[PDB]
């Protein structure tokens, strides 16, 4: 009661209406977590089932990431990577992450967050095409529903309206192109080439993706469309950026998203998974080749860095948590789960009335509800159906989060990746009770 | 041997000469910490004379720090801020900046950076005139040789032309205007009006300022100038936003360096030091008033905010250093350790023949280097003084950072808050012993 007074006078919250928490304060007030679980502060328990945000990949409780952390912040906690300043931590985690990327993608410029990793990349790739004499190569492509973040150049790259709103756009050369949801992959990539050609070539730096566009409603593409995206970037000469944000580490049952395409980006970005949120860090991969270029014409120094870029205990946290993800076999985990969820997820869309498409790569996944799934009639948005199962699910104990851009009803899905089989099937059972109920309500 | 490779193939580095990198490998390696002192990987330990990047306020080596964020991440160490839910970290967090800001600064949005904190303030204050009903409120003013970060928007934002040149402006609706360093505050706010009244004070938005320019070379504003400025920013209806990402907690001898004249600004961004840079973490503190108008105009989510704000182990690890920073005095001794150090500075500029300014405002300071101060004649920049000197302190044990824009000569000092007398002394000893080892030099 004094927390809700206090949080209402003196925190402004992310993503949040103020308006909303003015009226009826904090929705929950989260103490513990352990595993999947989380505890309020009434002692109420719930199921974490979108691993917080998309991050907490090895489950909550983890005594081996705290003793990690404390290790290094007693020995060391920060020190600057500033003027080629540098210490073992960052540099075994850079080690580390060039063992586990896609082939070639060996060398990493650190953040501690989502947004800052993509403000990076822009200003990466456009910094590459300077020192390479073409500083009119300059524009960013991405994808309609997409979400890059939003610090300033990464809200307009972010292809979802509403973000442009809050402040208006503040960057310049950005286009956003069709996405795939609901696309073939000849609609999609020609909506890219159409805009490629208008905007001409040669002005054009890069093009951003996520490899699953998860705050547009877990958009998993067709089998082809990466292979296409990466002939298209290679004859235009454009640089490709995954945004491993969300999909790195384990989340899509690959050790990163991309995988599931066979196909190498020029510059990949994450953040989230790679400390499973227990340190802020993220950070930024390139090619062997633009690594090459940097070494060969980035002349002086680097004019771009963050003071917190590398922390030491930022590292030694994310090099635990890698380390965990490798030896609980976590990746394979996340595969397996995610077929179980599917699976079962598939048999409960058949017992009801109003589930459409039920779709997962790994544990991402999504679960569309419509007014009549065998004609795709939708809800109108005025029924906040997505909003209400929300609802629905964390009076029974589940946290899941909706994306209703657009006037969609998509339930999210991503539970930490050392969610069992026993887990899955409650989950499961959960999920079926609440969109029940709320399929009632509807009459 | 083996980390200096491994830093060259797999880390690049913030703020550092690659091509350097590549020559040379990493200047240092360090390994340890203990209060003002960093040990590297050869054994040779130095003093922390900017306190790493002004930010390791109350010292390396804090069993307290690391036991805080230890118990935090076993017990919850992230749980999202999103959609109103809340956490006792962050809570009590907003409550603790709240009881140290000058009077009415009782609202905090948290971040995990200094650019993440400014780039989120140019997004509020635009948001806040939008929903005012003034979009057109817009430009963000700022001052020559300012910094305030590297996302896309503080890019531009900082008025140090090198940060622009790295991958060009992003931004567009921002203005430079003159800087109080060696000018009277007559001139500097007559620039500030000159350039509203140029671009319409109906379009803009913002006027940032550190309250000391820390990147710029400790530039330490006359008496009179910020109650000017904020008279200036009353009567053209502009919101006053002080950077206290280096001044804030207890650098300047004051708990925000603002505080040193008497002046309330309507925003103030923080990061570094609130940590003591255990844990990245920052913030934007607003107003009462503007705190009211997002109550009462702000619809619907807030559409901005990073997955990390909030952190609860952030938090934790803030709380437990601003304990320190009150339960040691650190505010009062970095008062009179910086007396202390410009008092003996003085002396060894009397010593020397090539030491200019020496300024000190609490442990936020600067030492000029000139061919002839008497009559402020400068050396030319190709002799690179300032950084000879950053050299031979290094060799000597104690690191420092210089300031060369725009053909200046500033050895900047910063030491840790918890310093004392006779690491004062030893320390203006080294600094005299490193200016004349260069001094000779130069025959
Ligand atoms: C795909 C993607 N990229 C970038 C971001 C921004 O990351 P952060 O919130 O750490 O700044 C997000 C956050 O959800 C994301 O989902
Ligand atoms: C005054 C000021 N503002 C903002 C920043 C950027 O902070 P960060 O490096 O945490 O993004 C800095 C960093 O030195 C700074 O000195
Ligand atoms: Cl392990
Ligand atoms: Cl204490």
């Amino acid at each position: 009661r004094s927390l809700t007074e206090l949080d209402k006078k003196h925190f402004i919250h992310p993503f949040s209406s103020i308006q909303e928490q003015q009226h009826k304060g904090a929705k929950v007030i989260m103490k513990e977590g352990d595993g999947i679980y989380l505890t309020d502060v009434t002692g109420k328990t719930y199921i974490d089932g979108v691993s917080s945000l998309w991050n907490v990949n090895v489950g909550h409780g983890r005594v081996e990431l705290a003793e990690a952390a404390a290790q290094q912040m007693k020995k060391m906690a920060f020190s600057s990577a500033f003027s080629t300043f540098s210490h073992e931590p960052a540099i075994r985690l850079a080690e580390k992450i060039a063992s586990i990327t896609p082939e070639g993608l060996n060398a990493v410029f650190f953040t501690s967050g989502g947004s800052e990793s993509n403000d990076s990349a822009v200003k990466l790739v456009r910094h590459y095409w300077k020192i390479q004499g073409k500083p009119n190569k300059r524009k960013i492509i991405s994808l309609k529903r997409s979400y890059h973040g939003v610090a300033a150049a990464s809200t307009s790259v972010t292809g979802i309206p509403e973000f442009w709103g809050m402040a208006g756009h503040m960057m310049t050369d950005f286009l956003h192109v069709d996405t795939h949801y609901n696309n073939t992959t000849e609609q999609a990539v020609q909506s890219l080439c159409q805009a490629i050609e208008e905007a001409g070539p040669e002005t054009i730096a890069a093009f951003f993706a996520e490899p699953v566009q998860g705050a547009g409603g877990v958009i998993i593409p067709p089998e082809d469309y990466f292979l296409r995206i990466r002939e298209v970037c290679n004859a235009y000469g454009i640089l490709f950026v995954a945004d491993e944000v969300i999909t790195g580490f384990g989340r899509t049952g690959k050790m990163f998203g991309i995988e599931n395409w066979d196909v190498i980006p020029d510059v990949m970005t994450f953040a989230k998974g790679v400390t499973s949120g227990y340190f802020p860090l993220g950070g930024v991969v390139v090619s062997d080749p633009i690594h090459e270029v940097l070494k060969e014409k980035s002349v002086g120094t680097l004019f771009h860095g963050f003071t917190y870029s590398g922390h030491p205990t930022a590292a030694a946290v994310a090099l635990k948590n890698i380390a965990i993800i490798k030896e609980e076999r976590l990746v394979e985990n996340s595969k397996r789960m995610g077929d179980a969820l599917l699976h079962g997820l598939k048999k409960v869309k058949n017992r009801l009335e109003i589930v459409g498409d039920v779709r997962f790569v790994g544990l991402l996944g999504a679960v569309e509800l419509m007014q009549n799934p065998a004609t795709n009639k939708p809800f109108s948005s005025n029924l906040q159906v997505a909003p209400k199962v929300i609802e629905a699910l964390h009076e029974l104990g589940v946290i899941c989060r909706s994306v209703t851009y657009d006037h969609t009803n998509i339930i999210c899905l991503a539970p930490p990746l050392i969610i069992n089989q026993k887990q899955v099937d409650k989950l499961v059972e959960v999920i079926y009770e609440a969109i029940l109920k709320v399929q009632q309500q509807l009459g």
